């Protein structure tokens, strides 16, 4: 009559880390009478399998105190008998269902040790694909999901792993393509979500930022999101006087695009791109996806005028040199 059964589950610790409280849970139970045997537990668990509560209604419903210890779940003060378990765990986040047998004799030595098989483990599934243009898988383009309400991003989803739907997990995540280009998610709840490209990888544009993917049932759903490679160019200038045409030292630009509105600095060879007009008046930028980028001045020539907007130039397949004119500060 004092028994206690110890529950071994899969993905123990992380199930555990999604539950709200690892106190106050109880095990539900069915104490079946004595026309059952546990010699035919295999039969028995099956023929409850499809639930239906004229198959129990013979049986004492009743129920246990759990507790999740570190690596298993103890469950306390259980009578003897013949007992018939649907679920371990059932929550707003975490479900755990279960279907087994356990038996509690007085010769049961303590104490007894089930490891359970989770049951009922279709879930939906979606695939991302992202390529280029010639369709070459895309590796570490970040994305964000996020779940549609009539037609606007309504949340951003929860996921835990790599990568899981879980109630309680974390939001804030960015999901990036594999080697395979590929991004896989199980579990989300059947309906309308939209990948955002947020981390395009430098050298291939977006195309469409969101791609919108609907999950009405358990099949698994591929979407593929393609991006377009982009050419690299140069370009050579020259900082003159505009008056003289002869060159100028010391003009110092900051090489910026322009993204929403304000102006952000490009990157290369680990770090921003800033180029000084040498002592033949010469700077350049090399590679440099194909695009329209701008010359932020930083410092003027000496003697010189700061030049009342940034400097636009365009990279594309389409002068020598590019002149850039300064104005002698009259006083």
């Amino acid at each position: 009559e004092d028994h206690t059964l110890v529950l071994q589950l899969e993905n123990y610790q992380e199930v555990v880390s999604q539950l709200p409280s690892r106190d106050g849970h109880r095990l539900q139970v069915w104490k079946l009478d004595d026309s059952y045997s546990y010699d035919d537990r295999v039969q028995i668990v099956r023929d409850l399998h499809s639930w239906d509560e004229n198959k129990l209604s013979s049986f004492k419903k009743t129920s246990f105190e759990m507790t999740f210890l570190e690596n298993q779940i103890e469950v306390s003060h259980i009578p003897n008998g013949l007992y018939y378990v649907r679920s371990i765990i059932q929550t707003d986040a975490v479900s755990y269902p279960a279907e087994f047998l356990f038996e509690m004799t007085d010769q049961t030595v303590e104490p007894l040790v089930i490891v359970a098989k989770k049951t009922d483990t279709m879930t939906t599934k979606v695939k991302l694909i992202k390529v280029d243009q010639d369709h070459n898988r895309l590796e570490g383009v970040g994305f964000k999901l996020v779940s549609v309400a009539r037609d606007v991003s309504a949340a951003a989803v929860p996921l835990i792993g790599e990568y899981r739907y879980s109630s309680s997990g974390q939001v804030g995540r960015t999901l990036y393509t594999d080697k395979n280009g590929e991004i896989f998610v199980t579990n989300l709840p059947l309906g309308n979500y939209r990948f955002k490209e947020v981390e395009p990888l430098a050298g291939y544009a977006v195309t469409t930022l969101d791609t919108d993917v609907q999950l009405v049932d358990h099949q698994l759903v591929t979407i593929t999101v393609v991006n377009q490679k982009l050419p690299r160019g140069n370009v050579d200038f020259m900082k003159v006087d505009g008056r003289t045409n002869t060159s100028l030292q010391g003009a110092m630009f900051k090489v910026m695009k322009e993204e929403s509105g304000h102006y952000t600095p490009v990157l290369q060879n680990g770090k921003e791109v800033v180029v000084t007009s040498g002592k033949d008046g010469r700077f350049r930028v090399e590679g440099l996806e194909y695009g329209t980028y701008y010359l932020w001045e930083l410092q003027a020539p000496t003697g010189y005028v700061q030049l009342t907007s940034p400097v636009s130039f365009t990279i594309g397949k389409d002068e020598l040199v590019t002149v850039v004119k300064n104005n002698k500060r009259p006083r």
